[PDB]
């Protein structure tokens, strides 16, 4: 209803903040994550949190400024994203793994099942961390169509471990207008002004929604997936006018109010585009603990955690929050194939949105070819 506009708003907001915490750390590497996967998975743990443990989560996740409405909107976004006739696949693997000796509460089990069609699993961390680890990595792999194995490493599961919030996601979708295999060729992608790197550069001449933000020195394109249910927006700085990537201005002015304003700007108009879009497969994996504690989520990770929404006693803390998303940008879309100049050969911000509800599913900055 409107219950799901809040969840979408909180995500887009969560997105930028999460980007900003990461960006200040590493200014020279690719930043890519699924804010929907991350947020929807912490919602599982927020559901089980009490007091300021619960409050710190709701505040960083943007569920409140200073509950029911949030879980309700999440359910209906999860319901919408998992329709059968959808022209796109979100192979999502959100689950919390709790130690076998913790007495879980029935109410939490039926509330978790209702809003998320997900429920807490009991593994023996205490005397069999590896059997638990392999069991989790196997589930995460079977949920993400084999695309994400070994989510948790050996150093992530110990006899200590009490709770693991895994959250992975594999993206499958096809372009509305897809590139032609024969027109993909090797071309330089400019990292800096001075340094560049070759990449398989895809190309097509076709019409797309394009916004020309002259005052802010960039241009943005909308590349719809099939039926335009999902789209990927790409924000290109007019050029590299920086000591590094060329995005230093966009990041120093990044905002969600702005982001969404440009996304649906009536000033965005159909345009015939000479489009050059590099192939890339991003499989970023992030251990979110410290990153979340930096964003304001402290208590959930301490001995003072209060997750008595799921357990009877105040002895449960989050141990690991491990995220990983796999997204490819290829000729057909997520898979490979068998007049305004829009040449993407310099660092760019991008995001895959679910158009109807305006939920950002993926967001990142591509600057730095992994190959």
């Amino acid at each position: 209803e409107i219950s799901m506009e809040q969840v979408s708003a909180s995500i887009g907001n969560f997105t930028v903040d999460l980007f900003n915490k990461l960006n200040e750390t590493n200014r020279d590497k690719n930043i890519f994550f699924s804010p929907w996967s991350i947020s929807s998975a912490l919602a599982l743990t927020y559901l089980a949190a009490k007091g300021s443990t619960a409050r710190e989560m709701a505040e960083v996740l943007h569920f409140t400024e200073a509950a029911e409405n949030i879980h309700s909107g999440f359910k209906e976004l999860l319901t919408a994203f998992n329709k059968p006739r959808n022209n796109y696949s979100l192979r999502s693997a959100n689950r919390i793994y709790v130690e076998k000796t913790y007495a879980l509460l029935p109410t939490y089990l039926q509330l978790s099942k209702k809003y998320y069609k997900a429920e807490p699993q009991k593994v023996n961390f205490k005397t069999a961390p590896e059997q638990s680890r392999k069991e989790i990595n196997t589930w995460v792999e079977k949920q993400t169509e084999s695309k994400i194995k070994n989510l948790l490493s050996s150093d992530d599961v110990k006899a200590t471990t009490r709770l693991i919030l895994v959250n992975a996601i594999y993206f499958k979708a096809e372009w509305e207008v897809k590139f032609q295999a024969e027109k993909t060729s090797i071309q330089p992608f400019r990292l800096s002004k001075n340094k560049s790197k070759p990449v398989k550069m895809m190309y097509m001449r076709d019409t797309f929604p394009v916004l020309i933000m002259e005052k802010m020195n960039f241009k943005m394109i909308e590349l719809p997936y099939v039926k335009r249910e999902l789209s990927m927006f790409i924000l290109l700085p007019d050029d590299i006018k920086d000591g590094t990537t060329g995005l230093e201005q966009l990041e120093r002015e990044l905002t969600y109010e702005r982001l969404s304003e440009w996304a649906d700007s009536k000033m965005m108009t159909e345009t015939l585009v000479d489009l050059h879009l590099p192939k890339f497969s991003l499989e970023d994996r992030i251990d979110l603990r410290d990153t979340l504690r930096n964003m304001g989520m402290t208590t959930a990770f301490t001995t003072n955690a209060d997750f008595r929404g799921m357990t009877d006693k105040k002895d449960l803390a989050i141990s690991k929050v491990i995220h990983q998303s796999f997204v490819a940008v290829d000729e057909k879309g997520t898979e490979a194939a068998a007049v305004l100049k829009f040449k993407v050969d310099h660092p760019f911000h991008f995001f895959i949105r679910h158009n109807k509800s305006k939920t950002i599913l993926f967001f990142g900055r591509f600057c730095c070819p992994v190959e």
